């Protein structure tokens, strides 16, 4: 069962166990992908939200691991709202949203930024293709109207920035206490 008690501990245990594992096609294992993420924006000064919402961001590729939340068979293909339905019953609902959305804002961006589709790695790249390409004009005001635009947008860059060969990062415990914080903003 779990709760605002016990969360943290269990996203740390995926982390310990899982996070070793390979980031498809990408210089990074999953902890260094999310660890990077997370620790880029800590040492750029950006907010714990934006922080947390990197750090957790593709904790939705373990769907072995949310039997508990009885999720259908189309919440399960998409990491990213796999993801957010595990994080929804514990989180701020910015943080959710940086995790649901972090696909569509690089379908967004494919859209609006004309130089931005040439300078991602062709593991974005090919998963653009099977993601359903950049936004129409309707999808774009569309994910426009999302009051947490701003923060979706920042944590899509730290998951593009987050695949570098090298980077000293802390571990998931370091940015634990903070994930209890952004718990404990929600459930009071
Ligand atoms: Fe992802
Ligand atoms: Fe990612």
């Amino acid at each position: 069962k779990l709760n605002r008690g016990n969360i943290v501990e269990f996203i740390g245990g995926i982390f310990d166990r899982r996070g070793d594992e390979e980031y498809l096609g990408e210089p990074v294992t999953m902890a260094e992908h999310m660890l990077q993420g997370a620790t880029i924006a800590e040492q750029n000064g950006q907010p714990e939200e934006i922080i947390v919402g990197a750090l957790l961001h593709d904790i939705g590729h373990f769907t072995s691991e949310f039997g508990m939340f009885s999720m259908d068979d189309t919440e399960d293909r998409y990491h990213e709202e796999a993801g957010a339905e595990v994080l929804e019953q514990f989180f701020p609902s910015v943080i959710t949203d940086c995790v649901r959305y972090h696909v569509a804002a690089k379908r967004y961006l494919c859209a609006t930024k004309p130089e931005y589709f040439n300078r991602l790695s062709e593991a974005s790249i090919h998963s653009l293709k099977l993601q359903g390409g950049p936004m129409d004009a309707e999808e774009v005001a569309e994910f426009e109207k999302n009051p947490n635009l701003k923060q979706i947008i920042a944590v899509r860059y730290l998951d593009e920035a987050g695949k570098r060969a090298d980077m000293e990062t802390p571990d998931y415990w370091h940015f634990a206490p903070m994930v209890q914080r952004m718990v404990d903003k929600h459930m009071g």
